């Protein structure tokens, strides 16, 4: 393992003030363009117009355009510009350190895995959700596919384990992950008429496309704001907060390019374009940056560090999500 925090350290703990919840849903193929809060001609987003507190950021950057690259990149140090996806597992990432500082860590999986950023990690802190053994909520669909709503099932016997330690629960979402937009989303979340259902896009009627990817942010959506109501549950007796960042954004036909993984030296705006959200109870005295703040996939780690008052000097200056 080669370390950039071994300086880290958790100004306040738990046994002498409020211990902290926090879930990161780590978002796939997200567009921000999509969203209604970012001036999207659809409501994209109900729910979560519907809860207080909730932060959407305007101007987001992926760090890259493909899961296996953007995903370490956003638990890693180094920042996009010195990031190196071929050595990310080797390094100290924000989990191994929130972990050796006693933060207790889950990683729940309804997409593929992550990436690498757990494998430092025991094993029974990373579950697979994409599988019935784990999931509930899969026969919902004539797919049988899991849902990302199956994630937050449990969720209050892993709370009742770590009683009064800090927690920071990864969410890995399925999503808006593609080519098969119309599998991702229930009946319930089908309001956009009618969907493409082919895995040749570039022969799918446009509208067609688009209405179905619709649908699917819909059911994430839904996701987050049932998240963060889980969190609700919990804003007595822990200091509660949720993180949403998505992966990269998505090509839906521009100049003829589809889905994403698109190098970054000449990657379109709509793949590294991609929306975020943080909501926090009012008690726990975390204030939001500014909506409109220039922001990237490097925010993320010094964010996750100071929702937990931990301090590193690798990242001392670095722009944040919260203040
Ligand atoms: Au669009
Ligand atoms: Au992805
Ligand atoms: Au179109």
């Amino acid at each position: 393992t080669i370390y950039h925090a071994k300086d880290a350290v958790q100004a306040t703990k738990p046994d002498m003030r409020k211990p902290r919840l926090v879930v990161f849903v780590v978002g796939e193929t997200a567009r921000a363009d999509h969203v209604s809060f970012n001036g999207y001609e659809r409501d994209t987003f109900p729910q979560l117009a519907k809860i207080d507190g909730v932060t959407n950021f305007s101007n987001v950057t992926s760090c890259g355009t493909s899961t296996a690259y953007s995903v370490p990149c956003m638990f890693s140090y180094l920042g996009a510009d010195e990031y190196d996806v071929d050595t990310a597992k080797y390094q100290e990432n924000v989990l191994d350190t929130l972990d050796r500082l006693g933060v207790s860590i889950l990683w729940r999986d309804n997409n593929s895995d992550s990436k690498g950023v757990m494998d430092k990690l025991p094993k029974a802190q990373f579950a697979d959700y994409k599988s019935a053994t784990n999931n509930a909520i899969c026969n919902t669909n004539p797919y049988n596919e899991c849902r990302d709503v199956g994630m937050l099932v449990g969720l209050d016997d892993f709370v009742a384990a770590n009683n009064g330690k800090d927690m920071l629960i990864m969410l890995h979402q399925m999503g808006n992950h593609g080519p098969a937009y119309f599998k991702r989303y229930d009946e319930k979340f089908a309001k956009f008429t009618p969907v493409c259902e082919g895995n040749e896009l570039a022969k799918c009627e446009h509208q067609s496309l688009i209405n179905a990817y619709d649908n699917a942010l819909l059911a994430t959506d839904d996701f987050i704001a049932q998240s963060i109501q889980w969190l609700q549950t919990h804003s007595n007796a822990y200091d509660v907060s949720m993180l949403y960042v998505s992966d990269h954004g998505e090509s839906l036909g521009e100049n003829g390019v589809y889905l994403h993984g698109m190098p970054n030296a000449f990657a379109p705006k709509e793949q590294r374009s991609v929306p975020a959200f943080f909501w926090t109870d009012k008690q726990t005295g975390i204030t939001p940056m500014a909506t409109d703040t220039v922001l990237t996939h490097d925010a993320i780690t010094p964010t996750l560090l100071k929702l937990f008052d931990v301090t590193a000097d690798k990242v001392k200056d670095r722009t944040a999500f919260i203040r």
